[PDB]
């Protein structure tokens, strides 16, 4: 009668989700995989559920008398070897889950999205939940997964009356980044001086600490249908790597390479591709869009929702301790 | 009753041919999905039909009253991140309108294919709707989709009496090509003198305007189950570029890169897999598929249809024309 | 219930399971793809069920009176243009053969499966049936594939009571290489005098005959659910080729790259994917795990079976001299 079920728990957003509810006292259920590992999770008091995404036999039992779904992504960028495989097991198992809290009557699910679903600007002004975004204009699988899923959900708000409240999170950056995520492992290859060069791009980094916090926020003060963004600080990778640095007692990376000189590799990419009658996976098209940043705004959840993301150098701060006391450089 | 059902409409092709069918004074539905962009469309009176092919249930009320069908590509060799899924989408969304349409009792079927359905001879004699073909000859996802789609369609021919005929265009080029088609962009880049490079390949290059005719005179003169290949000029790639510069007046590219020079990559290519344990992309067998000529001859349709394409300098006059007026270039 | 059932009789490997089953005097039916060149199945007196795994109808018919199955997979480390739906393929055929033979009431089932689907270790020291595995080990889509159908295989053995025999072959050379495999290319390109380089790996070779041999020692003295190797000799890549050459009279490739030098390549590949907004085929992580040697150990197949293989040495012989006889070395 009065369960949060939480997914995703073992990942890196996931735990720290819990960790919140948790605190704000929540009876918490996490489902987890038949394979995983429970070792950010003993620390929470929480009933168990086995079960798995692609299979709605196992969803029922897990969301049996669950009041509140916390939706977030098993892994955040998990390289695989069969990506579009796994991109529609996670567009389904997303459906099958969605579904199944509807049908088992949940109250309200709180999905965890991701500002790779959303849309972006040319001039350079940060994005917002109001962007355009047409699957056109999306270049990569994790991109065109989270984007397909995220409109799978806003199908379901509309076509089913799903109780839905969409969260989309920039990149989050912390303590705890135990398998690391990329943006983790990128911070640990500096702190610890083995990453000379880097190509030049735009982000938004975030505490993984604020992510959690404002999903709970949008359980208290969200409107069904609404998405929200959860940034934190629009950041160049160059002036990240130089925090890395300065935090961390290092020289920042000798070699910047500017988006622009990526130009050619484009062109005999197509060239490549042609002469060898295959599709090519990058083109000038391609470039085109990753060139954009990916600056966004969270003013939406900061109005309606009282978010309070914290600064950059906080999350990176942090990650860096973390990593120093738990052996992670070396 | 008599009603003429297009799907692919909003492309360059399907426009084309929806434009052909008008001014012959057929009565137009077009199959169209949720977000297409109407802008190509307006000058045609048309019902439009939202529908989704990779679902039998959407496809009965577009498909009611309607005497006659003609599935054209909804994309020409549009680049994806996620190609094995558009494979999959492609050839089951055939499959499905195929069978939709012989339970909506059509009368005629004419389907866009494409001659990267078709053998290639090695002999540089121009290939024709007889060369042999086997599908481990086919090399990149995009022939093996239209391969693979084509075969469907010649099964439901055999299985169960699908009133199809199968045209297969070779590379259109012409006026209105708005994304532009890749080869528009050749034509392009090679235009405004920055494609310094490029393979030697041979092709054949047909105007836009004798498909959508092609597919006309395929209704109307046409028999069950054959399938005509819908030509021009078959020409090698320096030529054409030789052609195209002469026209836009600049100096032709000066950098031709035989596809033999290709082996060393090719050869790279598979050591590197290797040494990763992953599968290559790109492979010497690949390269030899590649090296032939995509040459076809389109006697079979001139002699059985009447069919009187153009040579290849109209089309890209047209195409240069069209991109000159609307500023794709000066 | 008197017929011997193989699929893949067309394949290198079953191809060399008949034959073997022909010296033992069982009554076969070969299931065969209504395409695939039926060159091995030649002078073999053997029934001839047309099927395809893809579908349950076409095996309903072929099973019928069957009493022993041995599954063997057509298409040995295939290159396809699309291999995730390859994959897809290759486990739900698997899947519904294995449905099909529970229906047709066959006693014994054995299974080829291959040492890509077990565990490797860190070390050096050969691997068993006994080594740990988990998906997110594993590097590439054969290597996927192969796991996953055999996690599939293992189900029904589970849950639904499965009788089959699990075995799993190193990697196999031999006489009848068609295509070839892609290490009877190796060896066409060594005995040729083409291989200028190699990259260092361990590996397992064995007799494809002695694979053969494996399948029906397997049959007459194997337990349900259990596993089996079928090596020969783990090997260094290098030694085989000094093997290949001597043997072929000429020159050994004089150039070999270590492992640890691909690491490079490693971190510009992960570079250059994110900078083009795509996902890398190869990482670091990647890389780590394909530094381990494919050695496998084949006492467990010795003591259960009384399996006894050849040095690799013969393997090596009998195919060379395969390829001479059939006109493919310079
Ligand atoms: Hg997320
Ligand atoms: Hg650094
Ligand atoms: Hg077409
Ligand atoms: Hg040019
Ligand atoms: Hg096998
Ligand atoms: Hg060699």
């Amino acid at each position: 009668n009065d369960v949060t079920l939480v997914t995703g728990a073992t990942g890196f957003v996931g735990s720290a989700v819990a960790r919140v509810l948790e605190e704000r006292g929540h009876r918490l259920r996490l489902l987890v995989r038949p394979t995983s590992d429970r070792s950010n999770i003993a620390e929470l008091n929480a009933e168990l559920a086995v079960g798995d995404l692609s299979d709605p036999d196992t969803l029922a039992p897990a969301l049996k008398g669950v009041k509140i779904l916390f939706h977030v992504a098993a892994d955040y960028r998990l390289w695989v070897p069969d990506p579009e495989t796994m991109m529609k097991a996670n567009v389904e198992g997303t459906r099958n889950l969605m579904l199944a809290a509807l049908e088992a009557g949940v109250e309200k699910i709180i999905y965890c999205s991701s500002v790779a679903a959303l849309g972006l600007r040319s001039d350079g002004v940060p994005a917002d939940e109001t962007t355009p975004v047409s699957e056109s204009q999306v270049i990569g699988i994790y991109k065109l997964s989270k984007y397909r899923a995220e409109q799978e959900v806003l199908r379901l708000i509309r076509e089913k009356n799903l109780p839905a409240i969409i969260v989309n999170p920039s990149t989050p950056v912390g303590p705890r980044d135990i398998k690391p995520t990329p943006t983790g492992q990128m911070i640990l290859d500096c702190a610890s001086g083995n990453m000379p060069a880097y190509v030049e791009t735009g982000l938004n980094i975030v505490h993984v600490d604020d992510v959690a916090e404002g999903h709970a926020l949008a359980l208290e003060r969200g409107k069904i249908g609404e998405k929200y963004i959860l940034g934190g600080e629009n950041i160049m990778l160059g002036d990240l790597f130089r925090m890395v640095s300065q935090i961390a007692g290092v020289k920042p990376p000798a070699v910047k390479l500017k988006q622009s000189w990526l130009y050619p590799v484009a062109l005999v990419s197509e060239w490549l591709a042609r002469g060898f009658g295959i599709e090519p996976r990058v083109t000038r098209e391609t470039l085109a869009m990753s060139k954009k940043l990916m600056f966004f705004s969270s003013d939406k959840a900061k109005k309606e929702l009282g978010y309070a993301p914290r600064p950059a150098r906080d999350a990176v701060t942090d990650a860096i301790a973390w990593f120093r006391q738990h052996g992670r450089m070396k």
